[PDB]
């Protein structure tokens, strides 16, 4: 396996103002390549508030995400979503719940990494 650490920030929709979304996940994020795969891993914080999330590439595809580990006490989650060299820009459309307050909403962003995913061996 190879990892390398990657700057991203999720921006609004229609703008490139930092998203509500980008203070839910974990900065910076993790490039990882393994047999022959390439996952973009980050954390999401307040994970029990994120009750679907889904992503996409910029040609309108979804991609695969799996959950690497699911913290219960920190209320975290760490998930990979399938990516390749060259993507730039994720899609995202997420449905957030936080019962507490009454709070039940459908979003889309999109999620801009600083440098192109990168090739590597
Ligand atoms: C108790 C916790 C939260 C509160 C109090 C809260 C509050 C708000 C408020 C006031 C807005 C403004 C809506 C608008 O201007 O139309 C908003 C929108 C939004 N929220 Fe949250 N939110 C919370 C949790 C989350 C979480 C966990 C996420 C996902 C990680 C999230 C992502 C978004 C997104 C994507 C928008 C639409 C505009 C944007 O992209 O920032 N929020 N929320």
């Amino acid at each position: 396996a190879t990892s390398q650490p990657i700057n991203f920030q999720v921006q609004k929709d229609g703008s490139s103002e930092k998203s509500h979304m980008d203070d839910y996940m974990q900065h910076p994020g993790k490039v990882i390549k393994q047999n022959n795969k390439y996952y973009f891993q980050t954390v999401l914080n307040n994970a029990s508030f994120w009750k679907e999330y889904k992503f996409y590439n910029a040609n309108n595809q979804e991609l695969a995400t799996t959950v690497v580990n699911d913290n219960k006490k920190a209320d975290t989650r760490t998930i990979n979503v399938a990516v390749e060299p060259g993507y730039k820009s994720l899609t995202t459309k997420v449905h957030i719940v936080v019962p507490q307050i009454n709070y039940n909403h459908r979003y889309t962003t999109h999620l801009e990494f600083e440098k192109a995913i990168p090739t590597l061996a």
